[PDB]
RNA sequence: UUGUUGU
């Protein structure tokens, strides 16, 4: 058994509700280049943007099925070099909507292709990667909504709930029921495993930081954060002080921090390096 | 509209 440094959060915001700064269901969280916190407020049909200190900035998306209208947004990603926000809509829309940094509509696509989007992210070539649970599929789009890659992996995925990529076309997916992160390439080849049972049980998300370290997040008792090299060599392991409710999503921030979206309708900002 | 686990 491995020894974990203790970690605590230094910021916390949000509460149940329907007004600014309030959440019905904070299903997805993403961080942009100025470390704003973008939240998918699913049952409120809106995306909410805060600064790195939980301060509400603005919001966009009203109920509906046409342009400039979100129904059930569950996950978000950010195009870092543009500020654009990538939104995935749950059933019955099952599609992707792209908004700019100002919350204005750009385009939407993928409704005839997506079914169960459970994680989304963007690579350095601007390509959008989506992972789907229940059916176990990875689909990769360009910014214009053209499908570039599609592959199933029901043989290798039990419960995919998060995704990031590096600069080498490798895809890192957290598998909640495999208790690890599984690595694939864009062609669908199953490369390797990072983490495992006993060290990263029931992961709830995965991240990659500026050092190119793979962070696996779980909530199997405390809120645990296990940090690996891209090979799977263990670097660092941490556990929180508090115990949390169910957790939706995690997102990394510039200065060695993680945003943790909880069932208790509050986002918690942990720091994993002093 | 919604597959985490921690009875």
């Amino acid at each position: 058994q491995i020894k974990r440094q203790k970690m605590i959060y230094h910021c916390k915001f949000g509460e149940f509700g329907v007004m600014e700064g309030q959440f019905t269901e904070p299903s997805g969280v993403a961080v942009n280049a100025q470390n704003d916190i973008i939240v998918a407020d699913t049952n409120n049909h809106r995306i909410q943007i805060f600064d790195k200190e939980g301060r509400f900035k603005f919001q966009f998306g009203e109920c509906g099925k046409r342009d400039s209208q979100l129904l059930y947004p569950n996950r978000v990603a950010v195009v870092r070099n543009s500020g654009d926000i990538i939104v995935t809509e749950r059933s019955p829309t099952h599609q992707i909507q792209i908004y700019n940094q100002y919350g204005q509509f750009v385009r939407k696509f993928g409704a005839t292709i997506l079914q169960h989007p459970r994680g989304v992210t963007v690579d350095n070539k601007g390509r959008i990667i989506v992972v789907e649970c229940k059916v176990m599929r990875v689909i990769i789009f360009d910014q214009n909504g053209n499908v570039l890659h599609k592959f199933g992996c029901s043989k290798h995925l039990e419960f995919p709930n998060g995704v990031v990529v590096n600069d080498k076309q490798e895809i890192f997916i957290s598998d909640n029921r495999a208790h690890c992160v599984k690595v694939f390439n864009y062609e669908g080849q199953y490369l390797r495993q990072i983490g495992g049972e006993g060290i990263t049980n029931y992961p709830i998300g995965v991240g990659i930081n500026s050092n190119g370290e793979i962070l696996i997040a779980d909530n199997h008792n405390n809120f645990n954060l296990t940090i690996f090299t891209q090979d799977g060599q263990l670097i660092s392991a941490l556990e929180s002080k508090v115990k949390h409710a169910q957790c939706f999503d995690v997102a990394l921030m510039d200065d060695g921090s993680v945003v943790l979206a909880s069932k208790d309708y509050r986002l918690y900002i942990y720091r994993y390096v002093q």
